[PDB]
Parts: structure tokens; C-alpha cells; sequence
């Protein structure tokens, strides 16, 4: 690789927040949605529409001309949506509630990285928010505005995958099923829509502040017989007397001696036979692929965002450890990018085992 | 433009921030020294010397693998640099330096763009430094950490590009040059220097609080006899007496009704047969051309960052606005693209133009 593609490369990503800020300033200012609702308005229309100047309007839209996603006409000074035109609108709302996420958690916190790398704390949440121990995790209890954007995304990156994942996972009639890191119960009553059955108990383990809310998901679904909720800190211990137990979207946000930990409880919280179900995201074997956009977001978002430390492995890391945990994997199945929408950021892999030890 | 490329395209500006900060980090971690300095050490060793995690150090390189400006080696673990060997000392100094600045004045004030849109303000530099009113170009005097991340930068690129203005701007013998927003005196003492004649004199023409520091500029570089200083508002006029108006870097801070107020000023202060050369970033006249990145950061700068207002035009644009302030143009020039360093954003334009009233 040559030294002026390298330096080539760099500008490219040098224009990355300015790019992502010019894009989602378009739909939070209301412009799109005017383009949209009026076809062929100037920037003089849109700006009246909006409460900015026009010169302002004419400004932010050229990076959407250059792009595809608006058409201007030369002749009239009329704006039209172009890319963005046969956009459902439910594809629309998924990709700006991904944007809205990165905007609200990881934008100004990343700012911090370095600092955040070299003391495995969250300095950006630090500066932001005046928190100075702990994760996101144990911060968006005191926090509205960041609770809001990063619950609404988890929630609707989970709506759409667990079909997928319910599909390639195995719970027979009346199994005791946990799911650990189970936030406010959308990973329970999934389990219970798609696996129902007489005796079905499944239980959501998180942090204890996420009790009403959990409950309150299993009367709004009428759920409320089938699905529980217990609180604590899995580095704590995990819960007792399950057969099956689901972990989704959390191994990844660990390194490997706290990964360790979480399987080697998971282990001591089942008999012999008892089956554990992961989905996380997975680095592709090589990481060169242009398919899999992993490791171009989570390092950042864990190490400087979330976390203070942890970021997703491959698939063969992962069923390494399991193995090293004293468990016998059964399923690994890698989601094919190109079977999901082409604005989602995460791969995931499911990984099935038995507990053998 | 289809819906799937839209989308896709999406996901590309999402990763933005994330890529460009991963990539500062392990250089401002000192992990790329480390690599150049100390070829095939791990990710422990990298971690023990720049006092991280080694988790960590291998999570924030991964990235710099898949580009390929790093190789990592499976066996052993070893970091090597790949892409960024053959990279010049000199290159990656520029490079850095301009990451450097938009991670200081752009990343965390981007946030607020929308805000910062709809009221004309920067909305980013009073939500970290309280500043109420006004530029970046005012709040510099008193924030250290703006001053040194943008105004040390500004002069070592002024330095690069001044050769290519002056050996294109005609300046006779015994001229009378007025440098319109001239700051602190720089862009005068730098015509002293390229265009030094017999009966030259250059004024630098800016607000009333840089007389002082203009005037000391002149002596340390020993040019008080050629140069003075004049204070004032260029919308309460331009001062007459001048054969030539130098404009460099200052059109792009406004938008059209000001830069016209700006361009009727220096016709009023100009004799017919007076000269005026402008040095200012353009767009292409074809908004799609992917060599020009000036929209892809510009805009979102200018409202977002530095200014609240103003942005790049096209050269024909700025040519039409000249020929309605009755100017007669004489040049218009782009830099010979081939020898632009292909890290550097800006493609700057001249048009230079003769008063004909
Ligand atoms: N120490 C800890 N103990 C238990 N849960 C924790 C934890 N640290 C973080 N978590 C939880 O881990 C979850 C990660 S997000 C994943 C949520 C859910 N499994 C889903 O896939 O949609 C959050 O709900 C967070 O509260
Ligand atoms: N209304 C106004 N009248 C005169 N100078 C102004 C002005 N508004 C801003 N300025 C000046 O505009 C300058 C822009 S700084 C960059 C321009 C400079 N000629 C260069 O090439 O480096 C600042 O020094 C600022 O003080």
C-alpha cells in the first residue's frame, strides 16, 4: 500500500465528523422532511420554513447534492429528494436512530479517547456529565438524556434481530431460561413470543435500577406470569437453577479476563447439559473485509464511549474461551451483511454450547 | 441513486467520528512512534511502553490493520508499520497538525451544528467556553488551547501557499498595497518580503485591538518603514490611497450580501485601473467531483465552528459577483493539483480583477 494512498486515506477520514454532522443537522433542522412534505422549494422557502437563513440552507444541502440523496435544479434554485426519494420511512427512522445514538453517546465523549485508553475510564462522561467511576451502563439511571438515545437504539437493534435469533436457538417445552444483561425485558418476552410453551419461565438479569421498568415491559406485553426480573451485577454471581441461558449484545463490551468471569459464573449457574445462547458482534477472520464494519465503530465505542475497556473478538476467540469455560459448542453462525439493511453497522454471530465440565 | 446505495452511504458517514478519532489516538498514544521506533513488538510490550492495556493497544490498532497502514503477524503478534513506512516525516507532521485542529475546533462543537444553524452563533464555542458572541477569530486572544490548535496552523500553511499567491499576484515598483484583513501583520511583512522595491509600501488593514501587536510585528521583522497599520471595520469602508487590495482568506467568512458590501467597499477605495487579488477556497463547478472534499467539511466548519455564517462558493460564482462590483477580471487560477499533498482538504482559488466602474 503506497504512501499517497495512506495520506489519501487520512483526508477521508479527517471530513468523518463533519460528514456525520452535516447529514443528521439536515434531518434535525427539518430540511428533508421539507424537501419531502414540498417539492422544488429554494433556499430561501426552506430557510423561512425552518427558522434559518437561506445562505446557511444553500450550505449544508450541497454536501446532499454531492452525494445523491437531494437533486437542485441550476435554473430555479427547486430542491427535490433524489437517493433519499424511495427511502421508506421505516428504514429512515432505523438508520437516524443509530445516528441519533452516536451523536448523544460517543460524538464529544470520543474527543477523550486517549485519555479514556490510558486510564481505562471514561474520562468523555467525566467532562460531560461530572461521572468518575463506572460504565455508560451505570450512569444512564441519573442521566434522561442519555438513557433515552442509547435504550431506544439497543431496543430496536434487538426488535430486529431476535427474530433471526430465536430461529437458530433451542428452547424445549417448560425450560427455565435466564437472560443475563437483559436490560428491560425485550430479550425475556421475546423468548416467550417466540417459544411459548406450558411451564415456559424466563427471567431478565440486569442492574437492579432497571426492576420497574422491566416490569412494567412484561404487563404492557401480558407477559407478567411468564417473565421475572432480578437485580445485580453479574461479577456478583450469576443466578441459580436455569436450564438455558441467553446473552445478547454483552460479551463484547468486556476483555477477556472479565469475558472469562461472565462464562466461567454462567458455568457455576448450570448442570451439566445446560445450554448457553450468545449473539455478539464478531470480527471477520480477516480483518481486511469491506463487509463487516465492526472494528471501523465498537474499539472507539467501548474503549472511549461505554466501557473504558472490552471491543468484539472473532468468532474463533470467542469459541475458544467458551471452550477454556467448560463448555461444547453445538452452533456457530455468522449474520451475512448482505441480508441486512445496508445502514446497519453491526455483524453479529450466534454461538451455541453445552455445559460439559 | 437507489435506495440501497443511500443507505450504505449512511452507514460510511456513521463511522466518521469513530475512524477519525481511533486513528488520531494511536498516534497521539504514541503507538505509531512505538511500531516505527521498535519494529515486532506486541500488544503487551506496545502497552507496557505507552501505559495501556495491551487489550486495549490491540483493539484501537485493528483498524490501522484493515486499512492496511499497519501489518500485525499472526504467529507471534508482532506490529510492523505498512501504508505508513514510506509516509515522509514532513507529510504526517501536516497530516496530524490538521487532525490536530479538527479535533479541537470542529469535534465537539459539531454537535451543536443544528443550533448553531438556526441562531447564526456558534452555539459549540459557548457550551465549552462561554464564549457569548463574535468568531473563533475573537475568542482566540483568550483560549489558549483554540489559539494554539488553530492560529499556529493558519501561519504554517500561510507559509506553504504564500510562494504559489505571490508568484501570482503582479506588484509593481513603488506600489501602494493595502492587505485587507491583514490580522496581525504577516500577509504585509510576507509581500515586503516576496515583492521588496524601490517606493513599496503595504498596510495591513483589521480591527483596532491588533494595531498594537502589528506595529511590534513590523519591527522584529524589521519592516517598520514599509509597513503601517490601519484600523477599522471593512463595512464602515476601506481606506483610499491603494493601487492594489490584497483579499486572502477572508471572502469564504461571509455570505453573498456581505461579500458584495465587501467587494463595493474596495471599488470605492480604488482609482480606476486599481487591482484587486483574491486568494479564497472554492467549490467545483461540478458539486459531484470526488477530488474536492471543500463540501464535505466546509460548510459545517464555517456554521458550525468558526464563523456561524459565510462557506466557499464556486470561482464563477465569486467571478459574477466581481463583474457586479464593477470589476474587470484579469485571472482566475486553481493550484496545479499534482503538486497538493493528497491529506490537504483545502483546493484554494486566485481571481484577480482591474476596477473599470
Ligand atoms: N455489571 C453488569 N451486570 C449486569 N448487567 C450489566 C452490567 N454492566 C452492564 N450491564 C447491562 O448489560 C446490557 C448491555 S446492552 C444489551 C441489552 C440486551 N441483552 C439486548 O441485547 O438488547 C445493559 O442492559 C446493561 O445494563
Ligand atoms: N469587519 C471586519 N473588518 C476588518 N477585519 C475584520 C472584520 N471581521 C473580521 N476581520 C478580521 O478578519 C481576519 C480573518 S483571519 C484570516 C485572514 C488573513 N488575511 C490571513 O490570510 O491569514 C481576522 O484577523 C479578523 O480580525
Amino acid at each position: 500500500m503506497t504512501s499517497e494512498a495512506t495520506l489519501a486515506r487520512f483526508r477521508e477520514y479527517m471530513v468523518g465528523p463533519s460528514r456525520f454532522m452535516t447529514l443528521l443537522s439536515c434531518f434535525e433542522l427539518g430540511l428533508v422532511d421539507q424537501i419531502r412534505d414540498n417539492p422544488g422549494l429554494t433556499a430561501a422557502e426552506l430557510g423561512e420554513a425552518i427558522g434559518a437563513k437561506a445562505d446557511a440552507v444553500e450550505q449544508l444541502l450541497l454536501l446532499l447534492v454531492k452525494e445523491g440523496f437531494v437533486a437542485h435544479d441550476e435554473a430555479s434554485g427547486a430542491y427535490v429528494l433524489d437517493g433519499l426519494a424511495d427511502v421508506a420511512a421505516g428504514d429512515l427512522k432505523r438508520a437516524l436512530a443509530y445516528m441519533n445514538m452516536i451523536k448523544v453517546v460517543a460524538l464529544r465523549q470520543l474527543f477523550h479517547l486517549t485519555e479514556s485508553a490510558q486510564t481505562g475510564t471514561l474520562v468523555g462522561l467525566k467532562e460531560l456529565y461530572g461521572v468518575t467511576e463506572g460504565t455508560l451502563y451505570g450512569a444512564v439511571a441519573e442521566h434522561r438524556d442519555l438513557r433515552d438515545a442509547w435504550s431506544n437504539l439497543m431496543n430496536t437493534v434487538t426488535a430486529n434481530i431476535d427474530p433471526w435469533f430465536f430461529g437458530n436457538v433451542d428452547v424445549p417445552a417448560g425450560a427455565r431460561v435466564l437472560d443475563l444483561a437483559g436490560n428491560t425485558g425485550l430479550g425475556a418476552i421475546h423468548t416467550v413470543a417466540h417459544k411459548a410453551s406450558p411451564g415456559l419461565q424466563v427471567t431478565t438479569f440486569d442492574l437492579p435500577e432497571k426492576e420497574q421498568e422491566a416490569l412494567a415491559n412484561f404487563k404492557a406485553h401480558g407477559v407478567a406470569e411468564s417473565c421475572s426480573f432480578i437485580g445485580g451485577d453479574v461479577f456478583d454471581g450469576v443466578p441459580k437453577g436455569f436450564d438455558i441461558v441467553l446473552i445478547k449484545h454483552f460479551l463484547d463490551m468486556f476483555d477477556k479476563d472479565d469475558v472469562i468471569r461472565i462464562l466461567q459464573g454462567v458455568n457455576q449457574a448450570l448442570e451439566v447439559g445446560g445450554q448457553v445462547n450468545i449473539m455478539v458482534p464478531v470480527y471477520p477472520e480477516d480483518i481486511t473485509d469491506t463487509d463487516n464494519y465492526n472494528v471501523d465503530f465498537f474499539p472507539a465505542f467501548f474503549i472511549g464511549c461505554t466501557m473504558g475497556q472490552g471491543g468484539p473478538q472473532k468468532l474463533s476467540a470467542y469459541q475458544s474461551w467458551l471452550e477454556e469455560c467448560g463448555f461444547k459448542v453445538t452452533k456457530a453462525i455468522t449474520k451475512n451483511a448482505a441480508e441486512v439493511p445496508p445502514d446497519v453497522i453491526p455483524v453479529q454471530a450466534i454461538i451455541s454450547a453445552t455445559k460439559v465440565v
